């Protein structure tokens, strides 16, 4: 039940206790980032590549019946027109634009293509490979029947009505989610040697997806319609694992949301409940670094656990959420990771969930470090988003002079 012991985020690798925010920021945070890079996700080999190019391919000022401006942007990772790229979809609420104010942004990757997040027939159909599990796909390619096929996870009209822009990119633009996807990924292009077997500490899909989120943020910093200092990075499940790693590595993200990210996301690995290190690496060998396989059936040897990933978001707001029936993600483990990260949030004057057991369903708990568990199976629902929008309202207010 409790057959593990966690490393203390506030004890340095040399045993010295971290007593102050400066030691956390300038020594302990780099230590932990290097541990997760080497042992779990793999190294992010560079941040912004030189020669990133942003091309707005479509712009509609009266999308969604006039409610939004919709922009599609190709973010190309080098100057040569042949360089790899990703396709960003952005809806911005026209009520905010009309007031001549920059909108805060929710940014997250999608599972099956930009055209799946909303029925809107003007969104470009992805030309990229799509998994067999994608609704209404045909031989691994998008079809018009797939439009809006993942819209329940994306309540665009509500987010816009609440004053937030919505930005998304298909994860498969960055690394196709298939065990062979790394060879057709931006990793195959970025700081790679002669294309053979990747190195032990080389990043995999989660690292690549996370890097893509930071490149989307680079684009948002240039877009006059949005406030790139108020970007909430979010993800569901495997894309929440990526949102957490993006938010931990890139402290420009103003707020981070993990929706049911489970093993190698928010859930403690040392708890051995639901999905385990061996199970995740065996089924998804491209997700983590090869070095993470050292801990298959040996989670006791992990030098970190996921509470320390959560702690890397501090002092910025972080929301971890679970589903009651989602045993595979280990909801208790996700909550206990929040509780074990809370001392770092407290060092920074924030507060986490009250209580030392999982709260009752649909009752969020915590300040800037917040948790809820909703009824039902794994997914991302309107109820999850209602809670996330309330959190963002509290923790993403436009900055005024201090
Ligand atoms: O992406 C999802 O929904 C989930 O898919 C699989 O079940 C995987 O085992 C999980 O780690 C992941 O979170
Ligand atoms: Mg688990």
């Amino acid at each position: 039940h409790s057959a593990y012991t966690l490393p203390d985020p506030l004890v340095g690798a040399d045993g010295t206790r971290v007593h102050d925010r400066a030691t956390w920021q300038h020594r302990r945070r780099p230590e932990l980032l290097q541990l997760f890079a080497r042992e779990v996700y793999g190294r992010t080999p560079l941040g912004r590549p030189e020669g990133m190019v942003f091309k707005v391919t479509t712009m509609e000022h009266a999308a969604l019946g006039g409610a939004a401006t919709r922009k599609e942007v190709t973010v190309r990772f080098g100057r040569d027109p042949n360089a790899p790229s990703m396709q960003l979809l952005l809806y911005v609420p026209n009520a905010v634009i009309a007031r001549a104010e920059r909108a805060p942004v929710f940014l997250g990757l999608n599972f099956y293509g930009n055209h799946t997040v909303h029925t809107d027939p003007a969104i470009a159909l992805s030309a990229r490979w799509i998994p067999a599990e994608a609704p209404n796909g045909a031989n691994h390619r998008a079809t018009e029947a797939a439009r809006g096929s993942d819209a329940q996870k994306w309540p665009v009209e509500q987010i816009l009505a609440r004053g937030y822009a919505v930005a998304t990119v298909y994860c498969g633009d960055l690394c196709p989610d298939r065990p062979d996807g790394l060879n057709a990924s931006v990793a195959s292009w970025l700081d790679a040697a002669a294309g053979d077997q990747r190195a032990p500490d080389a990043w995999g899909a989660i690292g690549v997806w996370a890097w893509g989120l930071s490149r989307a943020l680079d684009y948002l910093e240039t877009d006059p319609l949005v406030d790139a200092s108020r970007v909430a990075v979010h993800g569901h499940a495997r894309l929440g694992k990526a949102a957490l790693w993006a938010g931990a590595q890139d402290d420009r993200f103003a707020l981070v949301i993990s929706n049911e990210s489970g093993c190698g996301g928010a859930a403690l690995s040392k708890r051995i409940h639901g999905e385990t290190v061996a199970r995740i690496n065996t089924v998804f060998p491209h997700w983590f670094a090869r070095n993470f396989r050292r801990y298959d059936d040996h989670e006791e040897a992990l030098p970190v656990d996921q509470h320390e990933l959560l702690a890397l978001v501090a002092p910025r707001p972080l929301y971890v959420a679970s589903a009651e029936d989602d045993d595979w993600a280990d909801p208790r483990g996700e909550f206990l990771a929040v509780k074990a990260a809370e001392p770092v949030f407290r060092l920074f004057g924030q507060t986490g969930p009250s209580g030392e057991d999982v709260p009752r369903v649909n009752e969020p708990s915590g300040g800037a470090l917040r948790y809820h568990i909703r009824p039902g199976p794994h997914g991302m629902t309107a109820q999850d988003w209602a809670f996330y929008l309330a959190f963002a309202d509290e923790w993403l207010k436009s900055a005024l002079p201090a």
